[PDB]
């Protein structure tokens, strides 16, 4: 009758992959460098208290719930939990943001798949700083084919094209197998080698130093308090949406892997497993690479500056600058896109998972079919982001930025106050190998509600190509919605 | 077990409303005066006589035929004939087409609502020749909000956007009350009054007389024969084109509408009836008003620049400017208008049938829901073709005028060559008022695929917004029927 997690250890390691990804090593370092540093730690530590963990058991108890009843995804959770059509139409924001987010997330993750390849068989550029970072912007930007006049349109090269295909087939491949055989068998594997290549760069940046510095510089300018930047409300927003980002909440995606988990099942100590394996990862291993290895060679104004610079400009452009002046540099570059590379790939396979579960639940397709159309969808939408200068970015504000911190109060609303406090607790709790603090109560019902509509109160045409897409998405899962409903009545 | 049309006059008025449209009134009149007039007519004639005929009848006998088994589209009816899953993807372009041409098709046709609206109620300009053409010119650029300056973006008014939605509330309201009493009864009230309307603008023309001409030089110029322009191979092109335009043919729209007709009821006379009643309205009606007109105030040569100029400049721009020039002008614009509307309307009701047909036959939809997402999904895409320039033209020459070639031949092919030569001769004859000529078996099975085979061999960066969004289209298409074949299943 369900798909279930053969064990207590894959299901926290696939968990674990679901969270652990670019958001730790590319999202997290430039959140952090842009924000003070250690100014934006205090707010960091406070919404991953006030917001990440009660959400995480939120949204893992959501998940068991549908499960236990034959659904993953939030149209038909939604309705369980709210017996109003509304709930299933809110609900289509659960499938709508992680495919939206696919679409860019998978893009992404190719690039590291390309670099990685590009790296190891050391087609790479060889290198004044200008002059040593200024072939890698090159490189990334005909991979990438950033535009060179006026017109708002990208040439992504021909390796980068079929890789994209390649990352697809590979995304496919676990997705194919399902849940034990596929996602889970995967995250044994990608996890501890995710885990040891973190820890040998962390290693090799830590010895980094140059006459503009050493890596404890970097560790000193993440873990050092500005307690003036703490009136910031641009601090706090940044810090909550990181924390949204890096634990995968409000994406729909932690609850469709927990609609995997057997209805009895801890969830307590699991959901909160994930949590602190994904924080240490963040903090200890992301927080250790890029910024220390930026402030040893460039200092601190230099490596923030760097941060500020785009999204992208760390993580592809000067890292590997830096390791190109050290022995065996290249090869550091290749592992360190491996790295990447692995970490987004056991994060999209989670984000793809929840169309694919409800073309399973609600429409009733084979697993084989669900994955191949779910991959035929973020495939041909790939061809804007790939092709549409700025496209990406849009697509990063409205499903991965907003929609999820909207989504996030949705679920709280919808699970702890309309269909009932009392009885959501129960229902987090139950079966659980630890109970949930219960200070946690209050803070669900009325701290995590309150801290974030309080956030929540507080360009080029070519944007309106990528609006206009994905509000047609979003029209189309609509339309999947009501044909489910209507497969019921039948 | 199916709807049915009441009446054999309610019948064939449906089939002369589909085909008696737009194409008539203003896509004729420019197609023919771009090519040298009468020089036109001889290929449009042998056109007429070897496609257009025979695949009206082949378009009829395969709806009738679908019809008898529940099927009005051509994903299934092509399967019916040919049990092959190749044949369901060809299909979807039977779906497609219609689709495609209808989210342009009911833009236009709301011009005229609106242009009729406001000649009604005198809201419109008051005016050397530059000097009468140009108010009305920048009348209908700032209706439609034709770019200014560089960027290839269109600003429509306000009000010619509610009109859009009015217009679409006009089709909604006929489509949803069903075949019979919706699109069968609307047809008896339309077609007579388009008619009236005609005759009396074609009288009222037949009068123009300036120092540059007569209406009677414009008629001349039509029907008068130029056998050097038989050689050029454009005028064939041409000249076939609008036929399948003016006929409906290859857009899924006749075949859908036979879909109707009872197993056993005459489709040779009917058939042949509604095509003639077609031709008769193109070339005596809409061949009498627009290019007289022209012809009698610039005199040929200035007729034919205006032609040439834009698809649009006769029947929105010249004409009202010409009817400016005489007593009750803008009431005879209004009229013009309203004629226009009227042929649009009754045409673009059976373009948004097809995929109406294909939710309630294949995905069991009841007929309110099928209209209502119909309509959501013309009126969402039709943002595109509102906004950004020239996407219009390119969805006109994907669907509208090389997909319906390639569909006619495709289901030339299917019918008379794979399902059989005979059994569709016999299919097409059964039930027979009259009998097709036996010379046209010899026409269908071997001159028509010829003719279009032969005819089938012989931009701005934002034309691939267009492309992708209508291959999106496509896929979510091919999708549908893949739904509706595990319907079947289960
Ligand atoms: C512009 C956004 C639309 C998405 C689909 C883009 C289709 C690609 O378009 C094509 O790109 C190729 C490689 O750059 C080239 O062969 C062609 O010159 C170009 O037209
Ligand atoms: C299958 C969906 C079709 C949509 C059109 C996409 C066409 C992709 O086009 C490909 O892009 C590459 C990257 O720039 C180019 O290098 C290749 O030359 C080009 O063939
Ligand atoms: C934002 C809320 C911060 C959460 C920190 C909670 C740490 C656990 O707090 C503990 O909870 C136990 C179990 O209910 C109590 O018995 C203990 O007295 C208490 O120290
Ligand atoms: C550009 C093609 C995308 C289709 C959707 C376009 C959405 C409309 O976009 C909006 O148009 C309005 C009227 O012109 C104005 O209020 C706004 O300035 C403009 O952003
Ligand atoms: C419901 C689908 C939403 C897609 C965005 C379309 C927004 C339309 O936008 C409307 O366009 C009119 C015409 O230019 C403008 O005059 C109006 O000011 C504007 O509100
Ligand atoms: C492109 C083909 C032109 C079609 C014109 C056919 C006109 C009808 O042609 C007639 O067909 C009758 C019925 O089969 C025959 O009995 C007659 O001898 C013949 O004149
Ligand atoms: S996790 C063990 C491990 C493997 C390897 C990549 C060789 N390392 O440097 C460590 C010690 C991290
Ligand atoms: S079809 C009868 C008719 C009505 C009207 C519009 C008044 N006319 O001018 C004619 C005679 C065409
Ligand atoms: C979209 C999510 C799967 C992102 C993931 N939690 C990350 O940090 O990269
Ligand atoms: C697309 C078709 C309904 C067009 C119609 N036959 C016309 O001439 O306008
Ligand atoms: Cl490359
Ligand atoms: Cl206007
Ligand atoms: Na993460
Ligand atoms: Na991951
Ligand atoms: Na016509
Ligand atoms: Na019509």
């Amino acid at each position: 009758k369900r798909e279930h997690w053969a064990t207590r250890l894959g299901l926290i390691l696939a968990m674990a992959g679901n969270a652990v990804g670019l958001g730790n090593f590319l999202r997290f370092p430039v959140q952090a460098a842009e924000n003070g540093g250690g100014a934006f730690m205090i707010p960091y530590i406070i919404a991953f208290l006030l917001v990440g963990i009660p959400l995480m058991w939120i949204e893992w108890a959501m998940g068991r719930y549908g499960g236990a009843q034959g659904h993953g995804t939030t149209p038909a959770i939604f309705y369980l939990l709210w017996r109003n059509r509304f709930a299933k139409i809110l609900g289509v924001f659960g499938l709508w943001i992680p495919l939206v987010v696919a679409i860019y997330y998978v893009y992404i993750e190719s690039w590291t798949l390309g670099f990685a390849i590009k790296f190891l068989v050391g087609l790479v550029p060889e290198p004044d700083p200008d002059s040593i970072l200024r072939p890698f912007k090159e490189f990334l930007y005909s991979y990438i084919g950033v535009p060179k006049g006026d017109e708002p349109i990208l040439k992504p090269s021909l390796f980068a094209y079929i890789v994209f295909l390649i990352t697809m087939f590979i995304n496919v491949s676990i997705l194919i197998r399902g849940i034990s055989k596929g996602i889970e068998r995967f995250a044994k594997i990608a996890m501890p080698t995710l885990f040891c290549l973190a820890v040998f760069l962390v290693i090799r940046v830590f010895l980094l130093e140059t006459p503009n510095g050493t890596a404890a510089d970097g560790l000193n300018f993440l873990w050092t308090p500005d307690f003036e930047k703490l009136k910031d409300p641009g601090v706090w927003i940044a810090a909550v949406g990181q924390i949204f980002f890096t634990l995968s909440l409000g994406f729909g995606a932690i609850i469709t892997y927990a609609s995997y988990v057997r209805k009895d099942q801890d969830i307590v100590l699991s959901g909160l497993t994930a949590a602190t394996l994904n924080e240490k990862a963040e903090v200890i291993l992301g927080g250790s690479i890029s910024i220390p290895a930026a402030v040893a060679f460039f200092g601190v104004a230099n490596a923030v500056a760097i941060a500020k610079a785009g999204a992208f400009n760390l993580g592809f452009i000067t890292l590997p600058a830096i390791f190109s002046q050290t022995a065996g540099g290249t090869f550091l570059g290749f592992l360190w896109f491996f790295l990447l590379f692995f970490a987004g790939l056991t994060s999209s396979i989670a984000i793809m998972q929840p169309m694919i579960a409800f073309l399973e639940d609600e429409l009733k397709l084979s697993r084989k079919h669900a994955v191949l159309w779910t991959a035929a969808i973020v495939f041909f939408s790939a061809h804007l982001v790939m092709f549409l200068n700025k496209s990406l970015d849009e697509m990063d504000f409205w499903a991965g930025t907003i929609g999820v911190v909207f989504f996030g109060l949705t679920e709280l609303i919808i699970f702890f106050w309309i269909f009932g406090a009392d009885k959501a607790w129960e229902e987090i709790n139950r079966g659980g190998i630890i109970k949930v603090p219960r200070i946690y109560y209050y803070v669900m019902r009325y701290i995590t509600p309150a801290f974030l509509a309080v956030l929540l109160v507080v360009t080029h045409w070519t944007v309106w190509i990528t609006r206009f897409y994905i509000i047609g998405l979003f029209l189309f899962l609509t339309f999947l919605v009501f044909l489910a409903e209507r497969r019921r009545n039948h």
